[PDB]
């Protein structure tokens, strides 16, 4: 069986076969669909387990050309032993690094994907307390950030074992900064950190109350209570937003930080669950100048904005909103050009996903994608991702949502 | 199961959904696939190829007239089983039967509410539906369509109408408007190779310029129509001008931007769809409303393969055109919205800006759960092809699903007509 897409601007035709190698859910139904939801909705026992490792262990001798070798039926046989004793499994070096790759090239929300087999790979299995992850995820920010030349990464801890003893970053994002809401109902920083950011002030952190106040880390390791750590500051680099033409922009005083870092996410790999595996990568400008700053729940800068540049705010048919919002973002992009960080335009990053996913077509049968999250969030239909239909499914190994773990965690202290 | 909810992420506003239990044919997903970004997931249709057996258009046509005597808050009273029986007469007799005019009525514009991908619907059931059921020939649909028009160009006071032509019957004797809307641009391929006017409608101004259009060539030369009746072949038809409403962009503060000679029509009718009720197909069902303005400032103007203007206004606009990162194209694009939005307006003739029409389609949603238990959408195409974030609608979640009666794709007619 083969499904076409088509994109209606080129009018070119792909045909994906790989969408039967998935097993997973999408969420819709023969007769409903939810590729809108965000979330369409504790361990694997012994008989789970052997087929999900079966399968990766195939697909990844597959990858190099052993399917049936004797080193594929000898690591197919060892696996089995280690599950049958211990009811758990532990990858090779080279499994997890082939793992977690391909969890990238499978997201299919990313549109940075062009990239997927440049992935420096942090084997921190070995990890044991919270200060082991805070040394591990220090390395991983000074070798991402590389002095503005950034390069993707990942660091993974131990993978879940009873569920009861897990390793996770309790923060979203390595680096972001803090939120304070104010007695009267206004908020300082970022809204969408309020919460984590009473977390942090509840566990013993001494906040600065500024707008930018680069949060700290709460670490938690072997399911124990988490800890905090204060990145040092020399780690974080930061890009004052300045504004080509606008000299009054500076005087908005807005900066952001270079390196995006997810670090809430659950990577699977053949059945084992990472829990705590923070990657990075780089920006697309829109990340930093569409949602972060002109989301109506983040830092909210369209009216001062436009104020600023004296646009009719009387009217929404004016387009002020949308006017301002162009800007912002050629500002945001000009500013990490000038002090030489890597970012992407979201024209360079759409055109760089179409070519990645026709290659994808013609090398690998197909490139699942989700034109929900793809498409970026301002000019889309100048975008040639506006255009191309594209299939979602999901392959593994992947990258999957977990609950928050001030939601689930259970205290231990006083 | 039997509930379904969806969240706004900017509100946190919970929505749930049974409506969806109603639905009816397939979306094209799946379990394990989302083919939600397809433009034509599906084939799954409601009656097969043509004139259906007994069996195969009674059952829908039951269903449907069971829907409407419900609405009414009858369902079991004496119209409704003589309505039946009258309905089982007609298609032991003829094949076929033939709607009421309040059950047409009624299927227009429940069609329009269910139209998953329009985000106009909070003017679902304020539609004005011309009944052309006893057109016979082209002439007699051009007539119907010009009065249409007119009614519905409205001095610029636009109003929805529909004007319905007969039904398929064997499917060799359809009506069918040829082109894709009642008012569009030509299209003239250049012989050094580029295009002239609106590349979209090559292919249909080739096959007038064939039928012996004689053309302008010219950028903003209105197609005639081309209406097909009865099966036979189609013929030409020019619609009078003064019933063509068109609007001269100009910007509130580019002087210069008259100069680019731009302009476009008021009335946007889509032609070229097929209208379902209850089993039965209105191949020829010309509808129209009003313009959001990225329509025509967004699509018709900055599309690659369409009229593709970014360049000439980023020139005049003197932006830096050497990388993508200085958003160029994103600033002309703005410019060229607030142009039309601000040239509409002047004029008096309807338009909503993509702020508006997003905001009322949220407030449609919150009436339609509260009410009807749902509402399908189609996020993909609701959200606005610029700006889509600062646009309440992108945070969103929908569901969709296919209710009837409907809207449905058709072939073009010329990959199928037979002429003579
Ligand atoms: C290298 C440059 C990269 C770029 C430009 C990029 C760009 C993006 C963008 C724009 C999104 C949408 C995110 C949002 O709007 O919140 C996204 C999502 C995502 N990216 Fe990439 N990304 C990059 C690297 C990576 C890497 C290195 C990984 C994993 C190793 C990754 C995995 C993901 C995942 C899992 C998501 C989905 C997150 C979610 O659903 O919330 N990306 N990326
Ligand atoms: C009254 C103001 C209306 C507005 C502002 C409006 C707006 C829109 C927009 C922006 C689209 C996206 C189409 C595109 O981007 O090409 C659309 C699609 C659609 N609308 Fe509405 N619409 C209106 C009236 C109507 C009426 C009166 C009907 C039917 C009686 C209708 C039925 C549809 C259908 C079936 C589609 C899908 C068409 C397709 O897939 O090509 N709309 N509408
Ligand atoms: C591939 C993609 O589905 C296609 O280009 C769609 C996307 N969304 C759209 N949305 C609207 N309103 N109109 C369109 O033509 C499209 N095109
Ligand atoms: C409701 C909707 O699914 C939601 O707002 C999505 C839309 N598309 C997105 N696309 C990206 N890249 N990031 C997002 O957070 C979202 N949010
Ligand atoms: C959930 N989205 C937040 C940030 C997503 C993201 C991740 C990565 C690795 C790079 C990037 N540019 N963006
Ligand atoms: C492919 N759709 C082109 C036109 C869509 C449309 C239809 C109607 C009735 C109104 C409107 N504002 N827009
Ligand atoms: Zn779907």
């Amino acid at each position: 069986r083969f499904l076409k897409v088509k994109n209606w601007e080129t009018e070119v035709v792909l045909t994906d076969t790989l969408h039967l190698k998935s097993t997973l859910e999408t969420g819709c139904t023969e007769y409903i669909c939810m590729g809108s939801i965000m979330h369409p909705s504790d361990v694997a026992t012994k008989d789970q387990l052997f087929p999900l490792a079966k399968e990766f262990i195939d697909q990844y001798y597959s990858s190099i050309k052993r399917f049936g070798s004797k080193a594929h039926m000898e690591r197919l046989e060892e696996v089995n032993k280690e599950i049958d004793t211990t009811s758990t499994y532990q990858l090779k070096d080279t499994e997890l690094i082939y793992g977690a790759k391909h969890a990238w090239r499978n997201a299919s929300r990313c549109v940075g994907r062009i990239q997927w087999s440049k992935l420096q790979v942090f084997d921190a299995r070995d990890c044991t307390t919270a200060h082991g992850m805070f040394n591990y995820i220090c390395n991983h920010v000074k070798y991402a950030t590389n002095k503005g030349n950034l390069r993707s990464a990942i660091t993974i801890f131990p993978q879940r074992t009873d569920g009861k003893h897990d390793f996770r970053v309790w923060n979203s994002q390595l680096i972001r900064y803090a939120g304070y809401k104010q007695p009267d109902g206004s908020t300082l920083g970022d809204p969408a950190n309020v919460q984590f950011t009473e977390i942090c002030i509840q566990q013993g952190w001494k906040p600065p109350r500024g707008r930018f106040d680069v949060l700290p880390l709460l670490l938690q390791a072997n399911g124990n209570d988490p800890e905090l750590f204060q990145i040092p500051p020399e780690l974080v680099l930061e890009v004052p937003i300045r504004h080509p033409k606008f000299e009054w922009f500076k005087d908005l005083g807005l900066k952001w930080y270079g390196l995006p870092a997810v670090s809430n996410m659950l990577l699977e790999i053949g059945g084992l669950e990472f829990s705590a595996c923070p990657f990075s990568g780089w920006y697309m400008g829109t990340e930093i100048g569409v949602r972060d700053y002109c989301d109506n729940s983040r830092y909210n800068i369209l009216e001062e904005v436009a104020k600023k540049m004296n646009l009719d705010m009387r009217k929404t048919s004016s387009l002020w909103k949308d006017q301002a919002l162009v800007e912002i973002n050629i500002a945001v992009l000009y500013s990490f050009q000038s002090d030489k960080v890597t970012i992407v335009d979201h024209h360079s990053a759409t055109e760089s996903f179409i070519k990645h996913m026709e290659n994808e077509y013609r090398c690998r049968g197909g490139c699942p994608a989700d034109w929900v999250w793809i498409v970026p969030p301002m000019s889309g239909s100048i975008t040639p991702v506006f255009h191309q239909e594209m299939l979602n499914y999901r392959l593994t190994p992947s990258f999957e949502y977990q609950p928050d773990p001030w939601n689930t965690h259970v205290w231990k202290l006083v």
